Order: structure tokens, then C-alpha cells, then sequence
């Protein structure tokens, strides 16, 4: 059962593409292992966690409310919007929008939330404020997923995303209540079944967010651990492959299996 770093390198061969990986201790923030930690990859839909982080920060500051109802129109709908397409009459609350964005990767929910903060530049400013000067969101959904080879728009580094996620979930950046909401949303993710969750034994906790884009781009951010408690952050990205979605999923799942089978080390 291959060691995780061996499996990641194997995944590059199998996919014919770059794979970026890091594993952090949740408590200490220590890097346990990594592969291409400081190379850039398209973040794709994984940005939506950071977006709801920025929204929760505004909520903590009294500039936004979880219950605020947003009405929108047919003309706001973009592709892959399974929740928002059903609420044209009644709208959705900020809370419901983050839930749809994170748990169903609803692209329209994401754009509605971007509007609440003033656009992708404001998400990038929020990130710079909390010390992440690498991760950048430049575009709205779904154009942000274009993944033009070697283009830096809408990218992160595995190390930057992992540390930013840690800061959101466990630091003082958000209130206790907001931190918990953010991890509850990621825990409730319904859209990443074929990725790390496919390798996970019963009794484990995982809170995650997937992403897919053009040029074979695929990835996941996660906080996971045994015994109902997260203990590590895992970040996996790949871009460039011509392999099918199923093939890309299976390589990520296999990286997951490796890190599970060697966890006790």
C-alpha cells in the first residue's frame, strides 16, 4: 500500500500532470509532508470556503447577517447551480447561500456571496489582510476555473491554502461560533464522495471542499481525523491532465487511501 509521497508521484505519472500536496498538523500547523508545496495551481471551487470565511468575518463585525434574505433573478443563474435554481421566488439567506456554495458547489450561490463582499478583489484583500499574499481570486464563477496553463489568476499554492484554511478553522480570525459554522458546512459537503471520503473508514471526521476546472484541473481541501475529530489538514491539487474525471477522482482517492493507511506513523 504505497506511502503517500510515492503515491502522489505515481499520480503525476498516471495523470501526466503536476500534483500538489500538503499535510499539516491541525493543532501545531507543522508541515508533516508535502509535494510541490510552493507551486501554483488553480483553486477552482475550493475558493468558496475562503469566500464564506470572508462573509463570516463580516458577520462577526456586524456588517452582515446569516439570516439576511437575498432575492435574485433568472439572469443571475450560471451553470451548476442546483440549489439556487430552485429559489427564484423566495430567494435564499446568506447562511443558505454559504451552505449551497460549500456543500453543493453551487456556482450562482458563490457569485451572490461575492456580490455581498464587493467582488473577487475584496476576497483577495481579505486574504492579504490575514497574511495570505499568495492565494488570489480574480474572476467570478465559472470563468475562474479556466486553468490556462501556467496562468496565475485564481490560483493558490498548497502551502498557502493549507495554512489559510487552518487559520480560518482554528485561529482567532473568526469567532468561535463562526469557526464552528464554517467547519459544519464543510463537514456537510455532499459533493466530494469520490475523493478523500471514498477512502475514509467509518468513525472518521472529514470537513472538505472539492473543485474541478478545465485542463483536467481537480482538487480538494480538507480537515479530517479519526475518532470524530479533525487532526490534520490535507490539500491536493492537479492541473494539466487529459484524463477523465473518473480517473482524476481515483488518483485523489488513492492518495487518500495512502494517507489513511499510514496515518498512525
Amino acid at each position: 500500500h504505497p506511502e503517500t509521497l510515492v503515491k502522489v508521484k505515481d499520480a503525476e505519472d498516471q495523470l501526466g500532470a503536476r500534483v500538489g500536496y500538503i499535510e499539516l498538523d491541525l493543532n501545531s500547523g507543522k508541515i508533516l509532508e508535502s509535494f510541490r508545496p510552493e507551486e501554483r495551481f488553480p483553486m477552482m471551487s475550493t475558493f468558496k470556503v475562503l469566500l464564506c470565511g470572508a462573509v463570516l468575518s463580516r458577520i462577526d463585525a456586524g456588517q452582515e447577517q446569516l439570516g439576511r434574505r437575498i432575492h435574485y433573478s433568472q439572469n443571475d443563474l450560471v451553470e451548476y447551480s442546483p440549489v439556487t435554481e430552485k429559489h427564484l421566488t423566495d430567494g435564499m439567506t446568506v447562511r443558505e447561500l454559504c451552505s449551497a456554495a460549500i456543500t453543493m458547489s453551487d456556482n450562482t450561490a458563490a457569485n451572490l456571496l461575492l456580490t455581498t463582499i464587493g467582488g473577487p478583489k475584496e476576497l483577495t484583500a481579505f486574504l492579504h489582510n490575514m497574511g495570505d499574499h499568495v492565494t488570489r481570486l480574480d474572476r467570478w464563477n465559472p470563468e475562474l476555473n479556466e486553468a490556462i496553463p501556467n496562468d496565475e489568476r485564481d490560483t493558490t499554492m498548497p502551502v498557502a491554502m493549507a495554512t489559510t484554511l487552518r487559520k480560518l478553522l482554528t485561529g482567532e480570525l473568526l469567532t468561535l461560533a463562526s469557526r464552528q459554522q464554517l467547519i459544519d458546512w464543510m463537514e456537510a459537503d455532499k459533493f466530494a464522495g469520490p475523493l478523500l471520503r471514498s477512502a475514509l473508514p467509518a468513525g472518521w471526521f472529514i470537513a472538505d471542499k472539492s473543485g474541478a476546472g478545465e485542463r483536467g484541473s481537480r482538487g480538494i481541501i480538507a480537515a479530517l481525523g479519526p475518532d470524530g475529530k479533525p487532526s490534520r489538514i490535507v490539500v491536493i491539487y492537479t492541473t494539466g491532465s487529459q484524463a477523465t474525471m473518473d480517473e482524476r477522482n481515483r488518483q485523489i482517492a488513492e492518495i487518500g487511501a495512502s494517507l489513511i493507511k499510514h496515518w498512525a506513523a
